[PDB]
């Protein structure tokens, strides 16, 4: 649950991603795959990635990137009331990708990490509050999914 004001700074910091979304989408991609190798695992067609530098050359990674941002965009956009944009994406990860919530936390954390490296000395304190909090509430509705469908 997020206040008027915290919305606002999460639509705030949106707009800097959106102004170079397949680059942030990018980034935050790179940073989960290097920073936690086993969610690499769950992309066959990521999986013979082996260096950064392949990594950072794969058009097809960029392009996903922007895939997973601009649902992540449409979801924040709403201001919490997501249940119809949430609920394909929970059925979809539970279901068929088998990705486990712990890795919806490391994107999370790597969104954060994103921001300040893209961003730094423009990310100010209230504003990552604000859009921690838009991702827990994200999560924490992905899990509440998770959990009826008994996935683990
Ligand atoms: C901000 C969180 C994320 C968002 C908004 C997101 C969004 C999406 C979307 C829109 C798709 C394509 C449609 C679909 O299959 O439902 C997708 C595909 C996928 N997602 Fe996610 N995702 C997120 C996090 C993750 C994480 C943490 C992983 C794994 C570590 C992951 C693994 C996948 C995989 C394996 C695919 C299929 C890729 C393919 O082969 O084309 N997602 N995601």
């Amino acid at each position: 649950g997020l206040s008027d004001g915290e919305w606002q700074q999460v639509l705030n910091v949106w707009g800097k991603v959106e102004a170079d979304i397949a680059g942030h989408g990018q980034e935050v991609l790179i940073r989960l795959f290097t920073g936690h190798p086993e969610t690499l695992e769950k992309f066959d067609k990521f999986k013979h990635l082996k260096t950064e530098a392949e990594m950072k050359a794969s058009e097809d990674l960029k392009k996903h990137g922007t895939v997973v941002l601009t649902a992540l965009g449409g979801i924040l956009k709403k201001k919490g009331h997501h249940e119809a944009e949430l609920k394909p994406l929970a059925q979809s990860h539970a279901t068929k990708h088998k990705i486990p919530i712990k890795y919806l936390e490391f994107i999370s954390d790597a969104i954060i990490h994103v921001l300040h490296s893209k961003h730094p000395g423009d990310f100010g304190a209230d504003a990552q509050g604000a859009m921690t909090k838009a991702l827990e509430l994200f999560r924490n509705d992905i899990a509440a999914k998770y959990k009826e469908l008994g996935f683990q």
